[PDB]
Protein backbone atom coordinates (compact mmCIF):
# COMPACT_ATOMS: atom_id res chain seq x y z
CA UNK A 1 0.00 0.00 0.00
CA UNK A 2 2.27 3.09 1.30
CA UNK A 3 5.61 3.22 -0.14
CA UNK A 4 8.56 5.67 0.38
CA UNK A 5 6.94 8.16 -2.69
CA UNK A 6 3.93 8.94 -0.46
CA UNK A 7 5.94 11.25 1.95
CA UNK A 8 8.07 13.90 2.41
CA UNK A 9 10.70 13.70 4.90
CA UNK A 10 11.99 16.19 7.70
CA UNK A 11 13.55 16.75 10.75
CA UNK A 12 15.22 13.80 12.15
CA UNK A 13 13.39 13.02 15.38
CA UNK A 14 15.05 10.67 17.60
CA UNK A 15 17.83 7.60 17.24
CA UNK A 16 17.29 4.28 18.93
CA UNK A 17 19.76 0.99 18.58
CA UNK A 18 17.66 0.25 15.24
CA UNK A 19 15.46 3.16 15.07
CA UNK A 20 16.28 6.23 12.79
CA UNK A 21 12.86 8.06 13.67
CA UNK A 22 11.85 11.06 11.30
CA UNK A 23 9.29 13.76 11.17
CA UNK A 24 7.70 13.34 7.68
CA UNK A 25 4.15 14.36 5.60
CA UNK A 26 1.81 12.12 3.59
CA UNK A 27 1.64 14.19 0.10
CA UNK A 28 -2.24 14.45 -0.61
CA UNK A 29 -3.50 14.14 2.79
CA UNK A 30 -0.46 16.64 4.05
CA UNK A 31 -0.93 14.64 7.35
CA UNK A 32 2.05 14.84 9.87
CA UNK A 33 3.24 11.76 11.04
CA UNK A 34 6.73 10.34 12.46
CA UNK A 35 8.48 7.77 10.63
CA UNK A 36 10.80 5.00 12.19
CA UNK A 37 13.17 3.62 10.02
CA UNK A 38 14.85 0.19 10.61
CA UNK A 39 17.56 -1.11 8.39
CA UNK A 40 17.13 -4.79 7.09
CA UNK A 41 20.63 -5.99 7.25
CA UNK A 42 20.90 -4.80 10.94
CA UNK A 43 17.99 -6.49 11.80
CA UNK A 44 19.18 -9.85 10.57
CA UNK A 45 22.24 -9.65 11.83
CA UNK A 46 21.02 -9.25 15.02
CA UNK A 47 18.25 -11.58 14.93
CA UNK A 48 15.24 -9.84 15.96
CA UNK A 49 12.93 -9.67 12.83
CA UNK A 50 10.22 -11.63 15.58
CA UNK A 51 10.23 -8.55 17.76
CA UNK A 52 9.36 -5.85 14.90
CA UNK A 53 6.39 -8.42 13.96
CA UNK A 54 5.64 -7.91 17.09
CA UNK A 55 5.61 -4.29 17.92
CA UNK A 56 3.60 -4.12 14.50
CA UNK A 57 0.46 -6.84 15.41
CA UNK A 58 0.59 -5.27 18.85
CA UNK A 59 1.10 -1.86 18.75
CA UNK A 60 -1.31 -1.45 15.70
CA UNK A 61 -4.50 -3.17 17.46
CA UNK A 62 -4.15 -1.41 20.65
CA UNK A 63 -6.20 1.81 21.14
CA UNK A 64 -5.89 4.13 24.00
CA UNK A 65 -5.00 7.78 24.77
CA UNK A 66 -1.92 7.25 26.51
CA UNK A 67 -0.70 4.52 24.09
CA UNK A 68 1.34 5.55 20.83
CA UNK A 69 -0.81 4.33 17.76
CA UNK A 70 1.05 2.84 15.15
CA UNK A 71 -0.94 2.95 11.53
CA UNK A 72 0.80 0.67 9.31
CA UNK A 73 4.20 0.02 7.69
CA UNK A 74 5.91 -0.65 4.12
CA UNK A 75 9.08 -2.22 3.02
CA UNK A 76 12.08 -1.50 0.28
CA UNK A 77 15.07 -4.26 -0.13
CA UNK A 78 17.30 -2.64 2.68
CA UNK A 79 14.50 -0.57 5.17
CA UNK A 80 11.61 -1.14 6.79
CA UNK A 81 9.59 1.74 7.72
CA UNK A 82 6.91 2.03 10.17
CA UNK A 83 3.90 4.34 10.36
CA UNK A 84 3.58 5.81 13.62
CA UNK A 85 1.67 9.05 15.45
CA UNK A 86 3.84 11.86 16.46
CA UNK A 87 4.70 13.20 19.49
CA UNK A 88 5.19 17.04 19.10
CA UNK A 89 6.73 17.24 23.17
CA UNK A 90 9.26 14.89 22.57
CA UNK A 91 10.14 12.67 24.98
CA UNK A 92 10.42 12.29 28.83
CA UNK A 93 14.13 11.33 28.86
CA UNK A 94 14.63 15.44 28.00
CA UNK A 95 12.06 16.58 29.78
CA UNK A 96 14.07 15.05 33.00
CA UNK A 97 17.58 16.62 31.45
CA UNK A 98 16.18 19.85 31.37
CA UNK A 99 14.49 19.97 34.68
CA UNK A 100 16.87 17.90 36.65
CA UNK A 101 13.82 16.30 38.55
CA UNK A 102 10.13 16.57 38.74
CA UNK A 103 8.20 17.78 41.69
CA UNK A 104 5.24 15.64 42.98
CA UNK A 105 2.21 16.77 41.20
CA UNK A 106 4.55 15.74 37.69
CA UNK A 107 5.54 12.83 39.27
CA UNK A 108 2.15 11.59 40.11
CA UNK A 109 0.12 12.61 37.23
CA UNK A 110 2.84 10.56 34.62
CA UNK A 111 2.55 7.52 37.29
CA UNK A 112 -1.02 7.85 36.91
CA UNK A 113 -0.83 8.44 32.84
CA UNK A 114 1.78 5.23 32.75
CA UNK A 115 -1.10 2.82 35.29
CA UNK A 116 -4.58 3.57 33.14
CA UNK A 117 -2.00 2.26 30.08
CA UNK A 118 -0.80 -0.29 31.30
CA UNK A 119 -3.92 -1.67 32.96
CA UNK A 120 -5.69 -1.76 29.63
CA UNK A 121 -2.31 -3.49 28.26
CA UNK A 122 -2.65 -6.13 31.07
CA UNK A 123 -5.87 -7.02 30.55
CA UNK A 124 -5.16 -8.12 27.10
CA UNK A 125 -1.99 -9.91 29.01
CA UNK A 126 0.66 -7.63 26.98
CA UNK A 127 3.55 -6.83 28.72
CA UNK A 128 5.79 -4.55 27.84
CA UNK A 129 8.74 -4.76 29.13
CA UNK A 130 11.29 -1.79 28.30
CA UNK A 131 9.13 1.02 30.44
CA UNK A 132 11.76 3.83 30.36
CA UNK A 133 12.27 7.43 29.70
CA UNK A 134 13.81 7.64 26.21
CA UNK A 135 10.10 5.07 25.32
CA UNK A 136 7.95 7.38 26.95
CA UNK A 137 6.27 10.35 24.86
CA UNK A 138 4.51 13.42 25.14
CA UNK A 139 1.32 14.61 23.06
CA UNK A 140 0.21 18.47 22.39
CA UNK A 141 -1.25 18.72 26.25
CA UNK A 142 1.31 17.42 28.40
CA UNK A 143 0.15 13.75 28.11
CA UNK A 144 2.07 10.65 28.43
CA UNK A 145 2.12 8.23 25.81
CA UNK A 146 3.70 4.74 25.76
CA UNK A 147 6.00 4.17 23.23
CA UNK A 148 8.41 1.30 21.62
CA UNK A 149 6.88 -2.05 21.33
CA UNK A 150 9.76 -4.10 20.56
CA UNK A 151 10.39 -6.27 23.52
CA UNK A 152 6.63 -6.66 24.53
CA UNK A 153 4.78 -10.28 24.86
CA UNK A 154 1.98 -12.41 26.10
CA UNK A 155 2.48 -13.66 29.21
CA UNK A 156 3.48 -15.87 31.28
CA UNK A 157 7.16 -15.92 29.32
CA UNK A 158 10.95 -16.58 29.25
CA UNK A 159 13.36 -14.21 27.54
CA UNK A 160 14.75 -15.96 24.13
CA UNK A 161 17.12 -12.45 23.28
CA UNK A 162 20.25 -10.90 24.14
CA UNK A 163 19.70 -8.08 26.58
CA UNK A 164 21.26 -5.07 24.95
CA UNK A 165 22.20 -1.97 27.09
CA UNK A 166 21.04 -0.62 30.50
CA UNK A 167 19.83 -3.36 33.11
CA UNK A 168 18.54 -0.95 35.22
CA UNK A 169 15.07 -0.96 34.58
CA UNK A 170 14.64 -4.64 34.51
CA UNK A 171 13.61 -6.37 37.94
CA UNK A 172 15.82 -9.71 39.57
CA UNK A 173 13.46 -12.09 37.78
CA UNK A 174 14.39 -11.13 34.16
CA UNK A 175 17.63 -10.09 34.82
CA UNK A 176 18.57 -13.24 35.81
CA UNK A 177 16.41 -15.03 33.29
CA UNK A 178 14.29 -16.81 34.83
CA UNK A 179 10.63 -16.84 34.16
CA UNK A 180 8.25 -13.78 33.99
CA UNK A 181 5.12 -12.12 33.92
CA UNK A 182 2.98 -8.60 33.97
CA UNK A 183 4.53 -7.77 37.64
CA UNK A 184 7.61 -6.91 35.42
CA UNK A 185 6.54 -3.85 34.20
CA UNK A 186 5.30 -3.11 38.18
CA UNK A 187 8.99 -3.06 38.94
CA UNK A 188 9.92 -0.86 36.74
CA UNK A 189 6.90 1.78 37.29
CA UNK A 190 8.46 2.23 40.99
CA UNK A 191 12.31 2.70 39.27
CA UNK A 192 10.09 5.50 37.42
CA UNK A 193 8.66 7.15 40.50
CA UNK A 194 11.87 7.06 41.79
CA UNK A 195 13.87 8.25 39.09
CA UNK A 196 10.96 11.29 38.13
CA UNK A 197 11.41 12.74 42.01
CA UNK A 198 15.82 12.20 42.18
CA UNK A 199 17.03 12.45 39.27
CA UNK A 200 18.68 9.37 38.61
CA UNK A 201 17.06 5.64 38.32
CA UNK A 202 17.26 3.71 42.31
CA UNK A 203 20.14 1.18 41.25
CA UNK A 204 21.96 2.72 39.02
CA UNK A 205 25.83 2.30 39.45
CA UNK A 206 29.35 2.53 37.26
CA UNK A 207 29.63 -0.87 35.58
CA UNK A 208 26.95 -3.61 34.94
CA UNK A 209 28.64 -5.69 37.03
CA UNK A 210 27.55 -3.70 40.04
CA UNK A 211 23.79 -2.75 38.74
CA UNK A 212 23.51 -6.11 39.02
CA UNK A 213 24.31 -6.95 42.21
CA UNK A 214 22.04 -3.87 43.63
CA UNK A 215 19.27 -4.89 41.49
CA UNK A 216 19.42 -8.98 42.32
CA UNK A 217 19.54 -7.80 46.05
CA UNK A 218 17.28 -4.53 45.95
CA UNK A 219 19.75 -2.34 47.35
CA UNK A 220 18.34 1.54 47.28
CA UNK A 221 17.62 4.59 49.66
CA UNK A 222 16.07 7.50 50.23
CA UNK A 223 17.66 11.16 49.70
CA UNK A 224 15.83 13.01 52.57
CA UNK A 225 14.10 15.29 50.44
CA UNK A 226 11.61 12.30 49.41
CA UNK A 227 8.30 12.39 51.07
CA UNK A 228 6.72 9.42 53.43
CA UNK A 229 4.02 8.92 50.78
CA UNK A 230 6.56 8.62 47.97
CA UNK A 231 8.46 6.07 49.76
CA UNK A 232 5.58 4.02 50.81
CA UNK A 233 4.42 4.00 47.14
CA UNK A 234 7.91 3.03 45.93
CA UNK A 235 8.84 0.67 48.69
CA UNK A 236 5.61 -1.96 47.85
CA UNK A 237 6.82 -1.29 44.10
CA UNK A 238 10.45 -2.77 44.42
CA UNK A 239 9.78 -6.02 45.35
CA UNK A 240 12.43 -8.56 44.84
CA UNK A 241 9.11 -11.42 45.14
CA UNK A 242 6.56 -10.59 41.76
CA UNK A 243 3.46 -12.00 43.62
CA UNK A 244 4.39 -9.17 46.74
CA UNK A 245 4.20 -6.37 44.32
CA UNK A 246 0.74 -4.76 44.48
CA UNK A 247 -1.94 -4.33 41.50
CA UNK A 248 -2.21 -1.21 39.00
CA UNK A 249 -5.84 -0.86 41.08
CA UNK A 250 -3.51 -0.56 44.33
CA UNK A 251 -1.27 2.24 42.36
CA UNK A 252 -3.79 4.02 40.95
CA UNK A 253 -5.44 4.68 44.72
CA UNK A 254 -2.73 5.06 46.79
CA UNK A 255 -2.96 8.40 49.21
CA UNK A 256 -0.13 9.45 47.43
CA UNK A 257 -1.57 9.27 44.14
CA UNK A 258 -4.91 10.70 44.70
CA UNK A 259 -3.19 13.18 46.91
CA UNK A 260 -0.63 14.86 44.36
CA UNK A 261 -2.31 13.44 40.53
CA UNK A 262 -3.82 16.16 38.72
CA UNK A 263 -6.05 13.45 36.10
CA UNK A 264 -8.05 10.25 37.40
CA UNK A 265 -8.44 6.70 36.59
N1 LIG B 1 6.28 9.07 17.34
C1 LIG B 1 7.37 9.78 17.73
N2 LIG B 1 7.34 11.12 17.86
C2 LIG B 1 8.44 11.82 18.25
N3 LIG B 1 9.63 11.25 18.53
C3 LIG B 1 9.79 9.90 18.43
C4 LIG B 1 8.64 9.08 18.02
N4 LIG B 1 9.05 7.80 18.00
C5 LIG B 1 10.36 7.79 18.36
N5 LIG B 1 10.80 9.04 18.62
C6 LIG B 1 12.17 9.38 19.04
O1 LIG B 1 13.07 8.41 18.50
C7 LIG B 1 13.65 7.61 19.54
C8 LIG B 1 13.71 6.14 19.15
O2 LIG B 1 12.41 5.60 18.90
P1 LIG B 1 12.11 4.06 19.32
O3 LIG B 1 10.82 3.68 18.65
O4 LIG B 1 12.23 3.99 20.83
O5 LIG B 1 13.39 3.31 18.65
P2 LIG B 1 14.15 2.00 19.22
O6 LIG B 1 13.19 0.87 19.01
O7 LIG B 1 15.36 1.91 18.32
O8 LIG B 1 14.45 2.30 20.67
C9 LIG B 1 12.78 7.84 20.77
O9 LIG B 1 13.52 7.70 21.98
C10 LIG B 1 12.29 9.26 20.55
O10 LIG B 1 13.31 10.17 20.96
C1 LIG C 1 -0.27 8.60 5.81
C2 LIG C 1 -1.30 7.70 6.42
S1 LIG C 1 -1.56 8.22 8.13
C3 LIG C 1 -2.95 7.29 8.58
N1 LIG C 1 -3.52 6.21 8.07
N2 LIG C 1 -4.70 5.79 8.78
C4 LIG C 1 -5.01 6.58 9.81
N3 LIG C 1 -6.08 6.41 10.66
C5 LIG C 1 -6.40 7.30 11.65
O1 LIG C 1 -5.92 8.40 11.80
O2 LIG C 1 -7.32 6.74 12.45
C6 LIG C 1 -7.66 7.49 13.63
S2 LIG C 1 -3.85 7.83 9.92
MG1 LIG D 1 13.26 2.95 22.23
MG1 LIG E 1 12.77 -1.08 19.69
Amino acid sequence: QWALEDFEIGRPLGKGKFGNVYLAREKQSKFILALKVLFKAQLEKAGVEHQLRREVEIQSHLRHPNILRLYGYFHDATRVYLILEYAPLGTVYRELQKLSKFDEQRTATYITELANALSYCHSKRVIHRDIKPENLLLGSAGELKIADFGWSVHAPSSRRTTLAGTLDYLPPEMIEGRMHDEKVDLWSLGVLCYEFLVGKPPFEANTYQETYKRISRVEFTFPDFVTEGARDLISRLLKHNPSQRPMLREVLEHPWITANSSKPS
